[PDB]
């Protein structure tokens, strides 16, 4: 159990960059440097009393104990006057920043892939009773191109990607992350964008009590719009299951121009066989 | 088949600092630019006529079609003016010179295992009825301090051959054993040369006459016997990687029964703790 969270020393580690800051502090690349031998292994670390790291390590074990090829799991945690937490690097940044460089190279068959592990993830938090409650396109790691995992969940202003019962009433449960999974896929098929963007925060809920919705993105045929749309009913137990979920978009990816519609969709397919164990073999050596 | 060899060419990959020669060719650290992305991935490098290149490539899909935690498989090949191979890329470099640089803090239970772990590979090896020819502390990469891995099998080391090998370049499963055992040698003294100081025309004629490997100080009987029975003069005499596996393994379970190092006691594996965060970050594979 306990074993699973290595507690560093601040001698042991050394921030070297940063890559941005996010739900309680900034995240740097870093190394780490093993007692006794000269290698830099390279890392990612959040910069966050002693009681409340007693707080702080009861959520870290949490954390560090899932096992899911496509949640992140936590690895370290450094007590110092701020805390600083430690996981796996992933060299190819969120799957955000991702969709919104190669917006013009993805194909169909990643992003219906992306769909099908990220609720894929979702499942298995569910199935461990955790709620994520910040699910996001910028919450989702690109190990590599094929393999997407999720991060940053069970932590307890997403506004636009809350269910309303969260807007009006700070109430998540699975059936609420289903709705923000709505909106994540939204962000995937739109290659980036901001959902609302220029509403007020303030004004979301009034608009979802209206009856408005996220509209419905140009390379989406209905069918996928649909099940969008049915993450965000009102009443979260008329959305569907994230295990319902998996099979709905592992169907779409069987025959994946039937769902969605890409200019150019012909001239960019998945690696070979041949290039995605190139791939594991190097950069993803884990089960699935 | 042939999936298991990736293709590549020369402007999807770049040599950046030279790690060393020694067997075919010579080996830089490297970094691969997948096809439309901005990331570099390290990699290791071996860089060494067509007709020549179906010799290559025949082997090489063997080389790639290797699945076991303790052996090497070869990645990619990259045919062009200068034949270019790419493997994963073991940070922690070769076993000997890790063994020569931390003989400070080596303790028994690590070198136990690494000789459990070389079985290991090598009896696959003969599993899939390949030979290696050449094993080697020098062949033997670290992928962590916990985890070793055989490389450049299925390819001169006097030092290291069997006997029927410098005598009738003869080169069985059996003979590979001889080389397992003079690997350990190595290992337990913690790195020393085999047969320093004597010209290599002449170990045949000592091996005939019957002298071995001398027992290193920290090693009990027990492991010596083994050591010994590597290198019997009648190669079915010799034991089987089969049967090193348990035998390293039995003694591994009490480690400083059977190697007496000073300082012993202070040293141990990694805690789970420790193997885990080991695994997490450099070592994901099944064992
Ligand atoms: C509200 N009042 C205020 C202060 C007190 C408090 C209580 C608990 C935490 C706590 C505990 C644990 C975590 C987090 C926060 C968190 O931000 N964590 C991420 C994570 O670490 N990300 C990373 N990026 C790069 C390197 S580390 C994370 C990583 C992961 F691998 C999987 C899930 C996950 O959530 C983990 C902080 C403060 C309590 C009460
Ligand atoms: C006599 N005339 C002269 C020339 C012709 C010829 C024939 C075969 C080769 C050949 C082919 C393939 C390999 C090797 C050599 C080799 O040296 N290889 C190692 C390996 O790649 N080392 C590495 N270090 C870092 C990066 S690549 C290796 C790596 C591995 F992961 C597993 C096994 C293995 O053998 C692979 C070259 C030339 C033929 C006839
Ligand atoms: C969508 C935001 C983002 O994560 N961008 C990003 C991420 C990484 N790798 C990485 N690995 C582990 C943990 C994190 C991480 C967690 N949180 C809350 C973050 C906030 C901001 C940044 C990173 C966070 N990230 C990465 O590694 C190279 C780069 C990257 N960016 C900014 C894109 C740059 N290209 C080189 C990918
Ligand atoms: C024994 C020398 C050595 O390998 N040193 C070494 C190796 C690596 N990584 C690496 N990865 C894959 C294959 C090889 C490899 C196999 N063979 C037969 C080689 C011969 C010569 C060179 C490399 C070979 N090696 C490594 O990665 C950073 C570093 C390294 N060095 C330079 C050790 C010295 N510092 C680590 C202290």
């Amino acid at each position: 159990n306990q074993a699973l969270l290595r507690i560093l020393k601040e001698t042991e580690f050394k921030k070297i960059k940063v890559l941005g800051s996010g739900a309680f502090g900034t995240v740097y690349k870093g190394l780490w440097i093993p007692e006794g031998e000269k290698v830099k292994i390279p890392v990612a670390i959040k910069e966050l009393s002693p009681k409340a790291n007693k707080e702080i390590l009861d959520e870290a074990y949490v954390m560090a104990s899932v096992d899911n090829p496509h949640v992140c799991r936590l690895l370290g945690i450094c007590l110092t006057s701020t805390v600083q937490l430690i996981m796996q690097l992933m060299p190819f940044g969120c799957l955000l920043d991702y969709v919104r460089e190669h917006k013009d190279n993805i194909g169909s068959q990643y992003l219906l892939n992306w769909c099908v592990q990220i609720a894929k993830g979702m499942n298995y938090l569910e199935d461990r009773r955790l709620v994520h409650r910040d699910l996001a396109a910028r919450n989702v790691l690109v190990k590599t191109p094929q393999h997407v995992k999720i991060t940053d969940f069970g932590l307890a202003v997403p506004i636009k990607w809350m269910a309303l019962e969260s807007i009006l009433h700070r109430i998540y449960t699975h059936q609420s992350d289903v709705w923000s999974y709505g909106v994540t896929v939204w962000e995937l098929m739109t290659f980036g964008s901001k959902p609302y963007d220029g509403i007020p925060a303030s004004e979301i809920s009034s608009i979802l009590e209206k009856g408005e919705r996220l509209p419905q993105p140009p390379i989406c045929t209905i069918d996928v719009y649909m099940i969008m749309r049915k993450c965000w009913m009102i009443d979260a137990d008329s959305r569907p299951k994230f295990r319902e979920l998996i099979i709905e978009f592992s169907k779409m990816a069987r025959d994946p121009q039937r769902y969605l519609v890409i200019q150019g969709d012909e001239r960019m397919h998945l690696p070979s066989p041949t290039d995605s164990n190139f791939y594991r073999a190097l950069m993803d050596e884990e089960d699935m």
